[PDB]
RNA sequence: AGUCAGCGGCGAGCGAAGAGGGAUUCAACUCGUUGCCGAAUCGGGUCUUAUAUGACCUCGAACUGUGGCACCAUUUUUGU
RNA sequence: CCAAGAGAGUAGCACUGUUUGGGAAUGCAGUGUCAAGCCGGCAGGUAUUUGUCUGCCAAGGUUAAAUAUAGAGUAGGAAG
RNA sequence: GUUGUUCGGUCACUGAGCACAACGUUACACCGUUUUGUUAGGAAAGUGAAGGUGGUCGGCGCACAUCUCCCUUUUUUGGGGUUUGUGUGUUUUACCGGCUUAUCUGAAAAGGGGCAACAGAGAACCUGGGAUGAUAUUCCAAAAAGAAAUUGCAUGUGGG
RNA sequence: UCCCAACUGCAGACCGUACUCAUCACCGCAUCAGGUCCCCAAGCAUCGAAUGCUCUGGUAACAUAGAGAAAGGUACACUCAGGGAAGUCGGCAAAAUAGAUGCGUAAGUUCGCAAGAAGCAUUGGCUCUGAGGGCAAAGUGGGGGUCCACAGGAGGGCCAGUG
RNA sequence: UUUUCGCUUCCUUUUUUUGGUUGCGCACCUACAAAUUGCCAACUCAGAACUGCUUACGGCGGGGAAUCCAACUGUAUAAUUAAAACAUAGGUUUGUGAUGCAUCCAAGUGGUGUAUGUCGCAAACUGAUUUCUGCCCAGUGCUCUGAAUGUCAACGUGAGAG
RNA sequence: CUUCGGGCUGUGCGCCGUCUAGGCUGGGCAUAAUUGUGGUGUUUCUUUCACCGCCACGGGAGGGGUGUUGGUUUUUUAUCC
RNA sequence: GAACUACUGCGCCAACGGGGUGGGAACUUUUCGUUUCUUCUCCGGAGUCUUGUUUCGAGACAUCUGCCAGAUGGGGAGUUU
RNA sequence: UCAUUGCCCAAUCUUUGAACGCAAACGGCGCAUGGGAGAAGCUCUCUCGAGCCAUCCCCGUGCAUGCCACAUUUCUCAGUGUCG
RNA sequence: UGGAAAUGCGAAACACUUGCCAGGUGACCCAUCCAUCCUCCCACGGUGAGCUUUCUUUUCACCAUAAUCCACAUCUCCGGCCUUGCUGGGGCUUGGGCCUCUCGACUUCUCGCGUUACUCGGAGCGGGGGCUCAAGAUUGAAAAAUGCAGCUCACCCUACGUACUGUCCUUUGUUGUGAGUUCGGCGCAUUAAAGCAAAAACCUGGGGUG
RNA sequence: GCGCACAUUCGGCUCUUCGUGAUGUUUUUUUACAUUCAUUGCGACGCGCGGCUUCCAGGAAUGAAGGAGGGUAGUUCGGGGGAGAACGUACUGGUGCGUCAGAGGUGAAAUUCUUAGACCGCACCAAGACGAACUACAGCGAAGGCAUUCUUCAAGGAUACCUUCCUCAAUCAAGAACCAAAGUGUGGGGAUCAAAGAUGAUUAGAGACCAUUGUAGUCCACACUGCAAACCAUGACACCCAUGAAUUGGGGAACAUCAUUGGGUGCCCGUGUGGCGGCCUUUUGUGCCGACCCUCGGCCCCAAUUUAUUUAUCAAUUUAC
């Protein structure tokens, strides 16, 4: 033999290790690695870059994918929706692959009890359980004390904020009840 | 002189020098900006000489080491 | 027949701080800023301009001896 | 009074984890940091000359053996040659094969340093012993202890 | 080419090694009921590392002891008549609960339970019985034992035998 | 038994092909009972008698009916307190898309979240399911991309012997 | 700069002027032919399809396979399907 | 110069040519010359070239270059109450 | 020629150690070089024997790091710095 | 270097290199039962010891290590000469070959399933490898080991002799391994490396240069 | 009506042997010359016969098809459904400017917006939506319900037939499968309309009408539901009945032939080795031209399509293409 390996990165099911021949020079299956800009509109893509030689930092995450939905010709800036209500806006440069997350969250399923959460957490450093603030002792904390069950002052603080004066709830805008909606109406 | 120096909630509290007497001392010293220059006057090495010196390379060194001179002088200056 | 060959982002200044008994600043350090016709430069303890007058000539460069030893110093005395 | 070519440990491995170069500190004799990093961070296959061994071949010299062919004599005895077979020469050379001097070519990163496992990973012994006072899968040697296993390295012969 | 095998000859470092490893060798200050990881684990009953006695082993344990049968205690000691929580802050305590089997089981419920819900019933010994599996050759007849088949055996080994 | 079971003999067609024929074999228990029987075997459960008298070794869950409370299992104050506490799934919002966010740090090309990317992370609040979650934004915060000319430091800027 | 002259120059512009980038489409042309789309073979339609063209290259086994044994062998040689 | 993959579907890689020089071979009468071989050497691989940068990105602003200046600041400080 | 006398010049000085070949709860383990010793082999056939020499083991000493000078009168390189 | 094949061998020699080897070569959870090995108990026999008084079959004991082959006979062919050949276990794996399952079926199961024309199944073959065995051989019995006992100089020595015996077999009930991440778990998916085999490679040996 | 003289009657088409081996004859001819023809062979079909030989078989063996049922087959029809895509265009929100003293809303205004700059105009975007008048006693759909396009997908109906099929049915408890709105859970979803609410205003009161907005909803993905003056307040199935007047929606079938037949100096670079003339060239030939003429064809024109049924002929049975 001798090739060049063809693994990495998890997007939707092909069976591994496959000949994808890329650049622009690639042809488009799912997975394919062409140029977004050079990848049409509208497409789904996945694991766009976006600093470009990152090799798909946006959408790394499970399920998604991303939709191009703009190009600049004139600059060759491209118009990328993030998932999230959000638009980057990239070179229209950058590599991607086409297609999917295989995956698509578990983040639907009910997760039912605490061993789950306990296995669930893991891979990284410890953070679960989770107590609260209103008892974790005041002199640590913001929210112990009170000879009861509550929260002293406004949640809602100025960003700028102290480490030790901030936690929670960060100049929140508005919070609470969603009565309206967030963006453009 | 814990002072007429004085700092200082000017409070607490702080706070010195000069001189004199005196000890000790015959204590004093270079370079960089001056013509320094008939194959760097040098240095390292080498080799002589019993060391310098001699000597020769090396090649550190003319991007400057030597020597001379060093705002007290040189006589300032003029006796060129 | 004349020369006349003396230290720079340092000095200084602001600014900040720190620091000083040192006072409208004793230093230092940072930062910025940033000097010499040389009728110069530095100093002359109330800010200044302003002028004299008075003392030196910094910002590179070396230097016994008289002193210390203060707590844990080491060779060799003398003691109370 | 605790005996091991074999058991363990641990000759090396990796885990989490911890150099040095660098890069940070008023600050190597209090370091901080990094944890393989502003580093030029190490040697081949192959060739090739060379030398040296061994083979082959090829050539060459010697000898033995040889279907067959040519020669004297009445005929056998006798000779040569052939071709073939065999053996030999430190033959010669060509050619291999080897081997060493020797000369040129000739490697890139979570790895440019090295540790980190008395349980992972984890490389050779079994049973028996009128066997010790107290040790032994270690002590028991050749024969009745024996029988093993492995390594290293020789040696000849064998395969060659 | 000779090492692309064989066999054989010849030699094996280093470092550990006793014993203890715990109701005395560890560790509880301490010859401590506390603690302290690992291997092994019979017979019988039986649900069965249970409970229990036991084998094998080990203990023969030791843990000052004797002497004693009073008060008080303490004891993982009991028992109590009738009575049945009056007691008591309080059923704490203690006591009532059982195996299994069969029979049987209310509400409610998120449908899943609740449930040993509840509640019944049964449980010896003896002496017969039943049900409940595996393991061969389908399977057969006739003829021969007035022998029918051989390699196998015994006894005949005082006959002047033979090997 | 008008097909690819096979071959032999023979006949027929040209045939020593096929086809027919024959012998044998190939597929087809259509050989087939019962499986009779032989053997050995097991302690389970069950059954029944016989029998008589025992809360007896051992080991052996009290129960019911409601109120409060917490969903639950989980968690723990060494050494008073184990719960109505926390954890907890489940509920809800912010903050936040990398020249970032969050966040650690004496400092550095330092750290971590993150060998990662919103099905993401971070941050807090609420505390199973179920069911619902009103009114207030004046206050006090927060937020604002809001406004724009009040204010707000240095900072500059020009003005007297100095 | 430079005695007129030599010397040098600048500036402005202009200048030739090394040097890369070397598929594809059109053009011209060798290409003879042929026209590597020409001519044949072939579908129901020219075409297609198959070929050929024009032009090259390399092959065509044939006898061999039974110690005879008949036949066939010329045969103790050989065939004998 | 990578194909159905048009829907899924694994096997390409180290050891490579031509030129030009030097020697020989082979062949040529044949030196000349053909041919080959050897030795050597050079060069080539839809480029080559290269004053100008590893590439991107960014950009004379963000970077807080660093330093001041101010706001903010129980996060902490310290003290007092 | 006493003296574990005295003095002292003369020397020794493990194992360590900043501690440095590497390393490290290991007398671990290396790396260059020298040196030693020796079953076997070999050889000498010396008869024995002896020697000689190998596999094998040991010891000595280098060998850490930085910095500093230097090299035959040059040591070997590198570089789009740079010469025509 | 063998056999259509599954798959073969004293040596078919062939080492660097491989953007080389989804290469169990290290390598991996638990998990499941089940299967069986192992071991283990029971018990039969049978021995040997020891027990055992009104009664008995009582008690105990009765063994075999690593390390290595797998050649005995069937059959060849029962041994003339035995010559094809060396054919020949179980019982899990897979494969391979023939036939080609279809009117659907088989099909294997304790288990959840599966399979088949994507070739079942069935046969026959090849091999994988727990295991077990196989003439079981070696080992190995031999002072084996064990238990006895008879004698013995002497037996109260001794040396502990010396000599002798016996020293066994079916058979019931526990557990390695069955290889995965092998039954479930699973918003969970079960270290790594040194460490090894293999391949590709194929340069050598089967060659006269010039 | 039947047979009949000849195939030399209109006429069939190989039943004027066929096919092929081929030869021959042919030789400015329909080349060559298969069958015919001449030579002859094999096969030979037609048709006949002949030999049969062998084997083998229904007619209707299996009523009769509902103005019963069921299908089937044929164009096609419809806002039927379902998946797509594309858009028109607006509402907005937004942008981007332009400007500008007013906007805006209203019973009355009031709450709104205002010179950052409201509206406004235009450009353009974004977004989500919606298919506007068309388009109507008009279509389709079980019902609910259903309107750009294309792209589809699979569906349905009707109509058509001499298709097959033999009651196939009917209607129907239980029982299933549907059911607008809205709700309801899980997710979209954001624009608007607007329940909740909030504001005005109003009122006598008024949280009501009315205004001004504005939260849930709304659309949708996804579920689920069953309640809707869910109205042809009218169960289904059956067989009938006025006039239909007009007019309708889909389909079929009529429109004296769209295809056919007949007729022509009307025409024709028509055909055709015919003849002729004209013209080429070694080759009267061939090749080229002739509104040359001829056989035939074409176009064009014209004519006709009768044929056709009850009932005698006969009447008459069709409006027009």
């Amino acid at each position: 033999y001798r090739r060049v390996k063809e693994l990495m990165v998890a997007p939707e099911g092909m069976f591994t290790g496959q000949s994808m021949l890329c650049g622009v020079k690639a042809p488009l299956a799912i997975g394919n690695v062409l140029p977004l800009g050079q990848i049409t509109e509208g497409c789904i893509v996945c694991n766009v870059e976006a600093k470009v030689g990152d090799r798909g930092t946006l959408a790394r995450a499970s399920g998604d994918y991303c939709i191009i939905i703009s190009h600049n010709t004139e600059t060759g800036r491209t118009r990328l929706k993030l998932p999230s209500g959000q638009k980057k806006t990239v070179p229209s440069s950058c590599r991607a692959m086409i297609g999917i997350v295989a995956g698509g969250g578990r983040i639907e399923k009910p997760v039912l009890k605490a061993g789950n959460s306990f296995y669930r957490f893991r891979g990284k450093r410890n953070c679960w359980p989770k107590v609260r603030g209103v008892a974790r002792n005041p002199v640590e904390h913001p929210h112990g004390g009170g000879n009861h069950q509550h929260i002293g002052h406004p949640s809602t603080v100025s960003r700028h904020a102290p480490p030790g004066q901030k936690v929670g709830l960060i100049a929140a805008r508005r919070t609470g009840r969603i009565r309206g909606s967030r963006a453009v109406r």
